[PDB]
């Protein structure tokens, strides 16, 4: 008799004076009694209050006042979600707004690419209202923490992962034996599991995988040339080749030219291969929103005859450009770098080396890795055992490390990342602006990323929780080749004892603002911050060791790459807390552990002040060096960056010059006109935060300044 | 100073007492009764000429909360507005549950080459689940929406409606080989073909094809065997200059025994080549069935140099042998275009691959036929001396479309698609004039019915066009520079109205056969007026297109709408609505357009008879379909033996399947639920 719900959840009476009330309202001005009203009241009288609003339809029908009713519902039912309707329409028009360049390398033009906004938009929320907990919720409300890729969250998806592909070239998912199978098998592969995953695949040792099928190859070759010509070249198939080189047939007769013909042709065959794989990586737009899949690749630190002819068909594929001399976007290269190996010049591979120095001069790749840096040696790795590549370090894409363990064997192979979130400092900081006394302002700096941290590991456990419910059958070929622990579960059974192999990260934003906002100057022109800022790594480098111990994961310090968060807190705390100089004066966030752009240095200065930090942040760590266009010509430069690197301990590199862009890709300071094409379409090629984005036009609207404000270290 | 707006969209005034009184509720659980001391100075400042809304003296108010550093008044002043948004929403939350646990529901399967246990697929459905009540309001008209919505019309792919998506186009696939978006041997050719299908499925929503085989990878071969004699000259020194333009019969590999001097030296090249394109169709074959797949069909068929024969050879070849551990291959769609004097009579030239294509069909079923020349498939245009051209024969596209006719331009099939097609429901319409005992009156009831709705569908098929026109030419970047006719010469900020007006816009029709099995007399097999009745019928739909055509300066075509999902739909309304009726709504699925149900025996000449006379009609699509039992395989006569058939009556299509794989889709598990009744009752014509 007495149950009236009005829509939302409230439990209310059942006055009956307002069902009078509404209908009166809705006649007030219809042209067309007290009785009528009186006479449906008591029909009504004989719940849920939305349906039976269809039954006073019917009531005032039989008597100009149901059309009255519910267009009035339905013109405000729609007034109620008017802030959806503009972003909908800024996406379908296809406009420059903030929400629509997020991402730098997807296309929101395409059908596809505007296909993932809806959803990312939709699923937000969910996420956001229905699964978090309480105390994360109203500190993420608050700008203070950040989850990395939260529109995926209920999809269960991890991040990385390292390939091993030896299973899947030795026994397939038939069996190849030539080199061209292996090198499309590796594509496949690569892009079959990045629809299971958010982040990006690595690949650790090309030449350790893709050497033993050159010799196939060779095989095949002499096979071919003695069916062709009756002979018996048996003998000559193992036979220890010191270098696959190819020379002309100026003058020879014999065996020797049968055996230099074989030598040429099964050189061509692995060029055509590597530059086949290269162009396959780079148009193929096929990973999801429209986007070409996030690929990096190892090697350097081969010495048989295979690998070493590999390496240089790679490198001279990588030189020689896709296109009209044009440069590829992907896939990322690193090159590895080892003392007896390498770097010094009695060395079996230096004559590489100091090529992926001409390269990395022109196009931008190889970066190098710093092996045995105080923390990245191993002890089971023997110089006349294979080469062990089970027991190296390899790095995936933007930044990212994962070399140790605690419950198992110290590797990096079939293994990866699983989260990671962000901690503002910036608004702590500057929540403690008002205080004359340093110590007690310090105090309470700590105790407030203490009380931050905690929250911060919570969420991680329970993402970790959500994550671990996951089915065997949702990940088919991630959750049987390719991973640590894979081969033994069905498809119906959970991966809960397989995935505590894995990592999870805790990053920060803006250090060269947060702790030195509150003083007179940052990191790079005091002495003195350079203490506090130590201080306050190795703090929370001992509080996520603490969470480590109790939580029994693995937590680690990473240095976040900022893309679209790099002017997403900017702008709340300057609504909030308004302008101040020198710390919210820019629209942007200087990177993590990094010196600011706008200031003016040296490499040498640079180098010393940002050495030490590279020991704590053992999750992902980066040092950038600008060149000026007219030192990128001398590959001695990049020795310069290599040795300095070496000298103190870093463990990873880069260098990055400015490019102009018929797709004659000069690299001079300022052009006016192409020399062969009369289009005044003149777009820059540069590097975000790890990887090239096409043209400034796709980039996002907060990271912009940041390019307009770089300083030129001059080598 | 008196205005407040408001989420309802009232705005009104404010009394100023209601915050008051908000605050006292807040207030009144936290254990802290503070008294109005710190609520009047709140209110005062916060109240200070209509520039304030309610969103922002939420913020205000909570700011000054927080500044009294008591929080937790906040802290449950803010805890209350989200649990009750989350009661003003949350009646979809079952759907979103199912999803994530990852449940066997009907909203998961809809489209069985998808996975939906992947996060591409979740998020796919996340999408069309929010794009789909969009479109209902905001963009559709009050009429069309009343007629959606009492399940009379169809729309198909209405997820992507804000998109602005056409469905199909055929790759004129020279232009983007000689000039690359320039390949030299066989093998980059292969490579650049998957490219492009994969790099065009993006920017549309439906399959793709090649119109002609043949007569684009023939050209490459002749530059293999001429890069393999210069290898071959290297090695040993010799002239062999002019073994360049030597006409070769056929490619064919014999062993090399007892030859000598230079008849040694072009075996081997012959081999080589052989083997070079056998392993390039192998890697095409094999890349286009496992990369996350693009529906794509092929056509070839009528080429008579020696390239495209070996061609043809090595694909069929590596076809029967298969993909894999001898496992049947689902993609690419593979069809046989005919042709009488060329390709079928014992004298033509290749008999030899037609026999070799019946032989394939039997154990690895796909290679499909299309017949030439049915009295409405031929071109006056179409001569085989000069260069034999391909450009006005028909193709195919798959999908049972068929786009061939123009009126503002040339009668070819090539870079032209369709761009969006309805479907009418013909049954409901029946089924509600099943009362009145007067035949007569009940045929004029039913053709007035079918004249209002589908008046109604062409108006609607109208409007989305005249969406659809004013989408820019950035939006498709490939589609729109190299592809789609006159669209070439087109700034990258420019419309599309000048060349999106060379489409075609279908009509589909459903259910002809269960609209006369009980509705208006007998089933449309053992009985003589089910036929004229549906000639009629099909005859009024035809006019009433042409009509339509005339009117609003646009392309119809009737169509013969595959079962996209459309299969177990309708059923469900209609025995929700009008209950059970013995024969008509008790199989819970509808049988295609102009078919014969499966669960009726019958042959195949009867079938053949039955089906002859609708194809004419249906210039948008058609099929035809036959079944037989396992032992098939080892015949291939009996694939001769239909397509005879087809030649003597007048068809266009035609597919042969044998009753787990079955017509393509893997194992019985990711198909909709209607449609395992449908495979559990299907019969066989031996
Ligand atoms: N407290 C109530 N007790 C009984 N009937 C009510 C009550 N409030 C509203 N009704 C009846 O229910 C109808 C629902 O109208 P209304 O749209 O206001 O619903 P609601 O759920 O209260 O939401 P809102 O006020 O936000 O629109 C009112 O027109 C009136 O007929
Ligand atoms: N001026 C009006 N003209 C037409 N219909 C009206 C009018 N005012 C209210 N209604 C009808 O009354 C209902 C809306 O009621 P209203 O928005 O006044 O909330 P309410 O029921 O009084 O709220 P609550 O119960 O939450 O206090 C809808 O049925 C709407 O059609
Ligand atoms: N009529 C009013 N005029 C001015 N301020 C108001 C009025 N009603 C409420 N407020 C205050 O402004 C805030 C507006 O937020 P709120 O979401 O409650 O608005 P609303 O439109 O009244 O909500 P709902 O329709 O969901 O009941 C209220 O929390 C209260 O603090
Ligand atoms: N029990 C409660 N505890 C805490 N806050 C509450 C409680 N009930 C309501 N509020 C707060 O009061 C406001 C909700 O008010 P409500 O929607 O009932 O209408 P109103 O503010 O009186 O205005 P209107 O005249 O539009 O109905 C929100 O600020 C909500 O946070
Ligand atoms: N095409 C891309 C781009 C980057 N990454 C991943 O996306 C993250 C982006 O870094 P970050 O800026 O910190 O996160 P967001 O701000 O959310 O970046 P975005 O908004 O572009 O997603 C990186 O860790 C990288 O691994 C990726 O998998 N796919
Ligand atoms: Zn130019």
């Amino acid at each position: 008799i007495q149950t009236v719900v009005k829509r939302d959840g409230r439990i209310v009476g059942f006055n009956e004076q307002k069902i009078m009330a509404a209908i009166r309202k809705a006649m007030l001005h219809t042209d067309k009694d007290t009785t009528l009203i009186e006479q449906i009241t008591d029909h009504i009288s004989y719940m849920s209050v939305e349906a039976i609003q269809d039954a006073i339809e019917m009531e005032l029908m039989k008597s100009d006042v149901a059309q009255k009713y519910i267009a009035y519902r339905n013109q405000r039912n729609i007034a109620r979600k008017a802030k959806t309707r503009d972003v909908f329409m800024s996406i379908v028009n296809a406009k420059n707004n903030d929400i629509t360049r997020e991402n730098a390398n997807m296309n929101a033009d395409t059908p596809a690419g505007m296909m993932m906004k809806f959803a990312s938009e939709t699923t937000k929320p969910f996420v956001d209202d229905y699964l978090l907990s309480e105390d994360v919720r109203d500190a993420v409300m608050h700008n203070y923490i950040h989850i990395h890729d939260k529109d995926y969250y209920p999809t269960k998806s991890l991040t990385c992962v390292q390939h091993p592909l030896d299973v899947i070239l030795n026994h397939g998912f038939r069996p190849a034996k030539r080199i061209e199978t292996a090198a499309v098998l590796a594509c496949i592969s690569l892009e079959t599991c990045q629809n299971e995953m958010h982040g990006g695949q690595a690949i650790p040792a090309f030449d350790f995988y893709l050497a033993p099928y050159v010799r196939m190859s060779y095989q095949e070759e002499v096979k071919n040339l003695e069916k062709l010509t009756g002979e018996d070249l048996s003998n000559l198939y193992d036979a220890p080749i010191d270098d696959y080189i190819e020379k002309p047939l100026d003058g020879l007769q014999g065996r020797e030219r049968l055996e230099q013909h074989a030598i040429n042709k099964t050189v061509n065959r692995v060029h055509q291969a590597m530059e086949a794989f290269i162009h396959n990586m780079n148009t193929i737009h096929s990973r999801g929103g429209n986007q070409v899949v996030f690929s990096s690749i190892n090697y350097g630190t081969d010495t048989s005859a295979e690998g070493r002819c590999i390496m240089r068909e790679i490198l001279q594929s990588t030189y020689q450009g896709v296109g009209n001399g044009e440069t590829a976007i992907f896939p990322i290269q690193i090159w590895k770098k080892k003392r007896g190996v390498n770097y010094l010049p009695e060395d079996r591979n230096y004559d590489l080396y100091k090529l992926a120095c001409k390269v990395t001069a022109r196009r931008f790749f190889p970066n190098f890795l710093n092996l045995d840096a105080t923390f990245n040696q191993n002890e089971k790795w023997r110089a006349d055992d294979p080469e062990r590549y089970k027991w190296e370090i390899a790095t995936m894409g933007c930044r990212t490390r994962v070399f140790e363990d605690r419950w198992g064997e110290k590797t990096s192979i079939a293994r990866g990342n699983l989260s990671f979130s962000t901690i503002n400092i910036v608004k702590l900081a500057i929540e403690c602006m008002g205080i004359e006394n340093e110590k007690q302002r310090i105090d309470m700096f700590f105790a407030k990323l203490d009380n931050i941290l905690d929250i911060t590991a919570k969420q991680l456990d329970e993402r970790f929780q959500f994550q671990k419910t996951a089915m065997a059958k949702q990940f088919p070929l991630l959750m049987k080749y390719l991973w640590v622990g894979a081969e033994n579960l069905k498809p119906e059974e959970t991966i809960e004892s397989v995935i505590n192999h894995g990592t999870l990260g805790i990053g920060f934003i803006g250090l060269a603002e947060c702790l030195v906002a509150l003083i007179g100057k940052h990191h790079g022109e005091s002495e003195k911050a350079q203490e506090l800022g130590l201080k306050i790594i190795t703090y929370m480098r001992d509080r996520a060791n603490e969470f480590s111990e109790q939580y029994h994961h693995n937590y680690s310090i990473l240095a976040t790459p900022a893309e679209g968060l790099s002017g997403k807190f900017t702008k709340k705390d300057r609504k909030q807390f308004g302008v101040i100089p020198g710390v919210t004066d820019r629209d942007y966030y200087t990177n993590s552990n990094h010196v600011p752009v706008y200031y003016k240095c040296t490499a040498l200065k640079k180098a010393q002040i940002e050495a030490p930090y590279h020991d704590l942040t053992r999750g992902g760590h980066i040092f950038y060096v600008e060149i000026d266009g007219d030192a990128t010509h001398n590959p001695s430069v990049i020795e310069s960056v290599v040795d300095m690197m070496d000298k103190y301990n870093m463990g990873y590199g880069s260098v990055n010059h400015n490019r102009n862009r018929c797709g004659y890709e000069n690299a001079d300071a300022h052009l006016e006109v192409c020399p062969k094409c009369g289009s005044h379409h003149i777009d820059k090629l540069q590097r975000i935060t790890g990887y090239l984005v096409g043209t400034t036009d796709r980039w996002n609207s907060g990271k912009l300044a940041e390019l307009h404000d770089r300083v030129t270290h001059i080598g």
